[PDB]
């Protein structure tokens, strides 16, 4: 009975959390700070802001950029709701763009056509750990510069559409040897229970090195937005009784605890071997399914080395009904599986805001025959062999 | 002596419970959060409880469940923490601040009446330091102004009046006329932040008192949906609304389950500390807010005191002198209109002079369950001497 995504937690993680629980710092403290430092080294970015979710990280990026009512934010039609929800939270207008025929990525021609005078941010999603075609994306925003008009402080520092990576799945992924985090202008990460790297709940915001961003000043802004808008002046912090503070904006509550950071520090030590195990599982699946009607998204390309978060596959010539039936047959054989994703316009939330599935047929076609197999580091080679064999047999029989 | 203001009280039992969660398959929201909700509902005498990642999340989702938004008004005291008021601006509603009484943190209820309009949807009283507000008076007020109210949402229709939502961040275990906090106001939000009496390092809850016109399961489902991206549901699920991410992990719940077992003895210790302070300061110019009244038995979260005849400058000086003697202290609170955030939205400190007068001479002493009776004795004695000296230097 093979589960889809159980957590891989050892005694080292437990010992580190216990150490936090014997200290005076059980919420944001020295270990969150240390995790930020070490994650910045790993993602090859100057500073990292650890928070309580990727959804928090993604939303604060937008709030730092002061994206708001009147502004537009392009998102793929094929993604998880959290990529798009944050756009509605800040009051901006989501603009969905349909995807390509071979891949989850946005059709970049349609992306170009979708850009307007109101466009402030593109949010590509590094689905399953596979990083998007960023050469193409930066080409597009440069080309469409002068549609852009800066209506905020940080928008002025860039003078173009800002690319913000939804890297929820992509910690440790690379694009042309560069780590995710260091490619897009801003990037958000998830450390949710079911991700490769986890703090049960948690996430981060980072940004690549850019001459027009003071990194300390940018970090201070995230911190302020994450901890109720609280600031202290230099006088108040020097004083022995440092009680006095101001609230500059009526902000949010999404800081990371040293409980979560503890988990993070140990996960990050163990992460390169967890990636290797994930690599070995994917390669064994790839052999197994070669020459079959089961077509996996490629986690190793000319440009990309994926984190290998999700084993997304599509079954050739399978209808919606036939897909649903395969998944149930997989479960009767004790193999959990999933679907990434219903395109956003199938969801009641986005229907209700006027998004219609017929404008994004490639997204629907991706969804129709998609099946995600288990990919985690508690799977054995025998379980992988069984999933391969069963999935091939169950698909044959249904067809 | 170097006495900290609010260190966390964490034992091996809490660590063993978290470790147990870390060996299970459920490291985020799982069976222990569910169990914590159940047990908290029994403790607060409410039917259902929603455990979340902060009181700020709990308070904000209450507002979003009630569909409080642009055009609506929410009354809050001028004397409170920013989190009481921030959530009002987050949903797009308009905050209405009301000044407080001369003797106490509570809103002046005459001014509260006058502040109510056709737009008013919610009053958020704050149970400051664990002291629960005058709810007989508050329900009298909303009932009196009942014709001003019109329900412009589903859950507003269940009440047909202004909804009272308790900011009980400090008040888990407090009671008003024998009733537990949680069971008095229409909705109540709790904080389990590191510095609170009951803690999960970060965490909180929303609950609501028993009301015939609220299906409790249906209300709970709505909170869950808003807390976990709008998801409802065997792969298939729908997202009904583009919602939020504020669920509680079984890591935090673990801490909660053990804290709740230990909580009645932590309250008793806090009771003993407060009583020793009360003796110490009797007949002095140090005037504590009362944690035991005719109506209230406080959780005893904060030992709020005001020093009679101390100016702003003299107060700031006392706090630093307290620190030179190794006694940490704090101020609850700057009135909201002193804060840059609320200044910028047009709130002006001169409309709330009682709130300012409360702030001016307020000093909060340490009240936590790592304090010894010797440390309490030293704080009593020092605070009396440091106040005497600061006033003598000023007269000179
Ligand atoms: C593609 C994508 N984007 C964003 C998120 C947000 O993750 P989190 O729960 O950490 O906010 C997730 C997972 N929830 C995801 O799968
Ligand atoms: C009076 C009051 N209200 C609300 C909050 C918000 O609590 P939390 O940090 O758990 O969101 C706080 C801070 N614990 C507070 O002191």
């Amino acid at each position: 009975n093979i589960p889809f995504s159980p957590p891989d937690i050892t005694e080292a993680e437990i010992t580190e959390v216990v150490d936090t629980l014997r200290s005076g710092w059980i919420t944001t403290g020295p270990k969150t700070k240390e995790l930020e430092r070490r994650l910045s080294l790993y993602t090859q970015t100057p500073k990292t802001v650890c928070l309580n979710s990727a959804t928090a990280a993604l939303e604060l990026i937008l709030r730092v950029l002061e994206v708001g009512p009147g502004d537009e934010v392009i998102v793929p039609a094929m993604t998880y709701t959290a990529s798009c929800s944050v756009i509605t939270h800040v009051g901006a207008t989501p603009v969905m763009v349909d995807i390509q025929a071979d891949t989850f990525e946005m059709d970049y021609d349609l992306l170009e056509q979708a850009i307007t005078e109101k466009t402030k941010v593109i949010i590509p999603v590094e689905l399953a750990g596979i990083v998007c075609d960023y050469d193409r994306l930066f080409q597009v925003v440069e080309k469409k510069r002068d549609f852009f008009t800066a209506s905020s402080k940080w928008q002025k520092a860039f003078n173009r559409i800002v690319i913000v990576s939804d890297s929820a799945h992509a910690l440790g992924s690379t694009y042309k040897g560069q780590p995710s985090g260091s490619i897009a202008d801003f990037t958000s990460f998830s450390f949710h229970a079911v991700k490769n790297f986890t703090t049960a709940e948690g996430g981060s915001a980072t940004w690549k090195a850019n001459p027009v961003i003071d990194d300390e000043e940018m970090y201070k802004e995230f911190q302020i937005l994450s901890l109720h808008g609280q600031t202290k002046d230099a006088l108040a912090k020097m004083q022995l009784g440092s009680w006095e503070y101001d609230i500059v904006t009526p902000a949010y509550k999404c800081n990371m605890t040293d409980i979560m950071a503890s988990l993070g520090l140990v996960q990050l030590d163990r992460y390169p071997s967890l990636l290797q195990r994930r690599k070995d599982i994917v390669d064994r699946y790839d052999s197994g399914f070669a020459g079959s009607r089961i077509h996996p998204l490629a986690h190793k390309t000319e440009t990309v080395e994926s984190s290998r978060h999700l084993y997304i596959t599509r079954v050739e010539g399978a209808s919606l009904e036939e897909r649903n039936l395969i998944i149930q047959e997989l479960a009767k054989a004790g193999i959990a599986s999933n679907v990434h994703y219903k395109p956003l316009p199938l969801l009641t939330a986005y229907k209700n805001l006027g998004f219609d599935m017929t404008n994004y047929p490639k997204a629907y076609a991706f969804f129709e025959n998609e099946i995600t197999l288990p990919l985690h580091t508690k799977l054995s080679d025998e379980e992988v062999d069984y999933i391969i064999e069963t999935f091939k047999t169950v698909s044959e029989k249904v067809l």
